[PDB]
């Protein structure tokens, strides 16, 4: 038992990270094949970066523009390409650590794995949502543009994510990687600003049953309540709603618990209408939405990976 | 910026990670040169467990009664012998990926990553601290057992932990990797328990520092203490004591946000005294302990591992 913020084993990715460096910006790359992935505005300057025309500083540059280091070992760069706001940079190498891989684009209420990483060294692996405004609650400092989020399926990393840059409320935003923008957000400095967000519904409900698999009841209840009664809850609390398909992926949890998902939606309707009253659910004072029901399940029942 | 609960990566870890089968139990071996690390418990059965002589149950074992599986590769057991509570199986191939590594013994109130596995496979990887009543609250289902907690410093691993089994409160006992339990537990099946905790108080502070450099202040203030007079407030709330040597430690963080030590104490005090009125800090709405100055000081100016 227990419950923690689990990321998967960040191995398969370390090996494909590499530093990429264009003049004097240097940051991560994503190596896999013959091909690093990392964010187009390692071309800018300062000054570039103010308002850039990324096709027109990108015809200004050349393949020895662009030192790749994986290692101690430089990559020679023999092409180089733009795909929407990441860089293609062929090199001469395939890299022999390439795992399975897949390039996936998640959903906002979704959670994935990132390993941050400066000068192409990986520092540490941690958890993520995709928040309903689409920027993710990451830790980065200068330097991390280029670390990856991804999550593995058996022995298949499904990237989805690079990091891009910071916002001002310090939350963080990135693309998938084909390069396109999560959220309204754009690679140059603007006065760009996150956006609204709300709370993940179908999330917290998973951890409630999290929390009951793990033993704390305190919030049960026999009340119930309706489908429509809870969503009126939820939007006042700036939960979003749930829908039928969220209730039919709570199932298993349902089942595996015995209490039924709209009874678990009475408890949350009391938990947001009433507060905790100086209680915690899994060692947390506060409604925790960033795990799936699929991490629940993962973690309260224990799916490995090869 | 942003602050999260951030392990190291897993890579060096998991190539490490083995299979370890006698009679009917499986769990996971530590696969280092040519030594396979377990727990002694494997050569167990279920009356076995209930008061074991491990002298007497391992002089019948033989080395074909273990069976090692790296991946999809079987071990030839040539050698075995018990070290405290762990095993050590010697195997006819040493592991080609063993990382630079060392076994050291951590302290009550120290952090450490978790690779939790299930038959040889890594299944996720999180932080955890040493409580001070030396368990940790992890993330364990049945099989974790041999599982180990580690730290990265440049390229080597120092192991300093590994999951014996669960307590009745859900929290975790285990070995350090000369298998020597951490705290007063034993592997068999008496009626044992974690016993009172307390709240790690120099952790909490660097905690409040990791807030203030991401932008939390509201719980400053004006007000000092001095540090005896905190410490009767912090015995009273099951703080432990804070020390000159706490002081000391705290003295970066202290440099780098102009908050003085005790002034933080200051604030800590109110805290304790008087909860957060609704307030979050670092998305917690309650003090965190889990972060040793450390790990602020990691993620909150950035140091990566190769
Ligand atoms: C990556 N190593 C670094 N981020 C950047 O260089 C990105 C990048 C260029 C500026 N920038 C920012 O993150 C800035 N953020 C902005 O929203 C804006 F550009 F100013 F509009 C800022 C002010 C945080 C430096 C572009 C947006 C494309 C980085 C990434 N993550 C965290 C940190 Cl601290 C730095
Ligand atoms: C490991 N794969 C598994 N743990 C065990 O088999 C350990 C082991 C034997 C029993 N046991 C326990 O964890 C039990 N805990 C006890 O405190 C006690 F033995 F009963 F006293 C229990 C009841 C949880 C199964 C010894 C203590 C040496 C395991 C590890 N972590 C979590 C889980 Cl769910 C299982």
């Amino acid at each position: 038992s227990g419950f923690r913020k689990m990321a998967f084993p960040s191995g398969k990715v370390e090996g494909c990270m590499v530093q990429v460096t264009c003049g004097t910006t240097t940051l991560n790359g994503l190596w896999l094949d013959d091909v690093v992935y990392c964010p187009r505005h390692v071309i800018c300057t300062s000054e570039d970066m103010l308002n850039p025309n990324y096709e027109d500083l990108l015809i200004r540059k050349s393949n020895h523009n662009f030192l790749v280091q994986a290692g101690n070992v430089q990559l020679r760069v023999i092409g180089h390409s733009m795909q929407n706001c990441v860089l293609k940079l062929k090199v001469d190498t395939a890299n022999p650590k390439t795992p399975k891989y897949k390039f996936v684009r998640i959903q906002p209420g979704q959670t994935f794995s990132v390993l941050a990483c400066y000068n192409g060294s990986p520092s540490g692996v941690y958890q993520c949502a995709m928040r309903p405004n689409f920027t993710i609650k990451g830790s980065f400092l200068n330097g991390s543009c280029g670390s990856v989020g991804f999550n593995i399926d058996y022995d298949c990393v499904s990237f989805c994510y690079m990091h891009h840059m910071e916002l001002p409320t310090g939350v963080h935003a990135g693309t998938d990687l084909e390069g396109n923008f999560y959220g309204p957000f754009v690679d140059r400095q603007t006065a760009q600003a996150a956006g609204t967000d709300t709370t993940i519904t179908v999330n917290v409900l998973a951890w409630l049953y999290a929390a009951v698999i793990n033993g704390d009841r305190w919030f049960l209840n026999r009340f119930t309540t309706t489908l429509n009664d809870f969503n009126l809850v939820a939007m006042k609390y700036n939960y979003e709603p749930l829908t039928q398909d969220h209730v039919d992926i709570l199932g298993p949890l349902s089942a595996q618990t015995g209490i039924a998902v709209l009874d678990m939606c009475a408890s949350l309707k009391e938990l947001l209408q009433n507060g905790m009253n100086g209680r915690t659910i899994l060692g947390s004072a506060l409604l925790e939405d960033e795990f799936t029901p699929f991490d629940v399940v993962r973690q309260c029942s224990g799916v490995t990976f090869q």
